[PDB]
């Protein structure tokens, strides 16, 4: 059961951790480029084999977005079976025991019911944790940039028509960067209060949040919400480029890529983008450098160009050439 | 998998997996409280994924009580790996010492079913006789003469050994050396003639040495001899010997024994003398040391049997009971 699946995804090792009450599992994916990264969460699981499943997904996908954003690390994922009614300090710092078993080969982060001061709990056993926004909202100004050479040809952006979903601090530090190099704005956020502040601040032209999808634009750069390019509305879509700090962009990977591809709109991976978060995360692991980190942010430039050159050379879509850039990545560096 | 640890009450189970070599393996890892875990490598081809762990948690949990008894600062781990006998390559064992390694001392490897003592050194620096093991029976051969029968000495008893392996004869020196009378018995009768020469033993077939009324039995052959057909032809009131897995029912044969009012020293606590020269070695191997250590089958056994007689209990729920309690101090 479980040794079938980890020959179709291509896991390494993944252990079964128990003893305070424990039912936890650490999946470690690959170690190739160096320690494998993936943070610690918190679901009380239907069953084992939902855990199992969670955990092998999630830490493939860890695998994937380090090697496409450059950073020298594998991809890991750690598990637990519990209620978030149910916890306690020993619990964690149980947990805390079974991270730095492994000595440093799975680094351990935050993620849905781990809080920061949880991460604090876990840290003092282990010492293997760790713990944005303007980053991640830069991260995606490079990768818009990026985009723009692959079709367009030219790195002024004067006069480009873009279109924002989340005005959230990732997403408004994108409109910031934008009406600072002349372009032109609309925006869409959840609530009232947040839109009318751009608008004063950058005179973006603020759109209810239905409208967005379907405007006569260059670009569209979600940045609150996953499952948006679906189906229902993604014919809507008159943007020749998509580019977005948000995750889980694509409601079905496989089915929507081809949609946009066959319809001659080119889609920016989400996890190559959104890399900038992961970017910070690595150099606070390493001792934070503010000097190093905002250097290792330009991989995102770097990384979609040849993306979207592989494409286009392999006639292949955005995420099948992401993942192969990926796989590459990481077959290559056994030399090194 | 996590209901039945529950049950054991394991650690960490790794499921070790590579591409290249292709390797299946699993890592079983049941107690760290004493030391760091020990565990011997098997590599038999298992019929199913579920078989592979059942045989990985059953003799991490054993390698546990085995270790505890023994009073070494050890756990108790195991680690397997699915493959035919024919199947074996260089770089899979070499990828499999890559994932010891990993576990940095946490899991200490070692030799058993189907990997060669080459093998080991084509595996990390976390892996790793007879004589040692002999004189420890010997020494659980006096230990239990205490708790029965209350002397020292030995000269003028009479002992029954099965097997006559370098192991099994060591312990006929021992027993001869000390003035016992001894009765032999040689699954092939080769090397029977030569104790008779040695030591003047009286030479017996292999299926007579059950039945003789001696002071006590010394098996040294195999496994699962103690059953319900062998049993009842025992007079012989004290039962130790230095072959594994003697009960061939856990709990059903252990009661006969009780019940008749012969009494037995466990299998695992006496062969011991085969782990502590093995834990000796990870160390880095002093003779000076190692000869004292196994000592403890002595001091521990006694114990065993006392605290039997305290609360009414089988010397293998005793011996249970020693293990668990030193590990819940440590």
């Amino acid at each position: 059961l479980l040794f079938e699946t980890v020959r179709e995804m291509g896991h390494e090792q993944v252990l079964f951790c128990h003893s305070p009450e424990i039912k936890a599992i650490i999946a470690i994916h690959d170690t190739t480029l160096g320690p494998a990264m993936g943070a610690t969460r918190i679901l009380p699981y239907i069953n084992e084999e939902a855990a199992l499943k969670d955990a092998l997904r999630l830490s493939r996908g860890m695998t994937y977005k380090a090697a496409c954003a450059n950073i020298p690390a594998g991809g890991g994922k750690a598990v637990i079976i519990a209620n978030p009614e149910n916890k306690t300090d020993d619990l964690l710092r149980a947990y805390g025991r079974f991270v730095d078993s492994l000595n440093g080969r799975f680094i351990t982060g935050q993620d849905v019911n781990i809080t920061p001061d949880d991460v604090r709990t876990i840290s003092q056993e282990t010492k293997y944790v760790v713990g944005p926004a303007p980053i991640t909202s830069l991260g995606v100004f490079l990768g818009i940039k990026a985009a723009v050479e692959s079709r367009w040809q030219s790195k002024r952006l004067d006069g480009m028509k873009v279109a924002v979903q989340g005005l959230g601090n990732v997403g408004k530090n994108l409109c910031r960067h934008l009406h600072e190099h002349d372009v032109q704005l609309f925006v869409s956020d959840v609530d009232p209060i947040k839109a009318e502040e751009v608008k004063r601040l950058f005179g973006a032209t603020v759109v209810e949040p239905t409208e967005i999808y379907s405007l006569d634009v260059d670009i569209f750069a979600p940045c609150a919400l996953g499952g948006i390019l679906n189906s229902h509305t993604i014919p809507f879509l008159q943007a020749s480029i998509i580019a977005g700090a948000a995750n889980n962009q694509l409601e079905n990977e496989q089915l929507h890529s081809q949609m946009l591809a066959k319809k001659g709109i080119l889609y920016s991976p989400d996890y190559v983008i959104n890399a900038g978060g992961l970017i910070n995360v690595y150099n606070e692991m390493i001792g934070y450098d503010e000097e190093k980190a905002f250097k290792q942010v330009h991989n995102i430039y770097d990384t979609l160009l040849a993306i979207f050159e592989i494409a286009k050379e392999q006639g292949v879509t955005t995420n099948d050439a992401a993942r192969r850039l990926a796989e590459d990545r990481i077959n290559n560096s056994k030399r090194s």
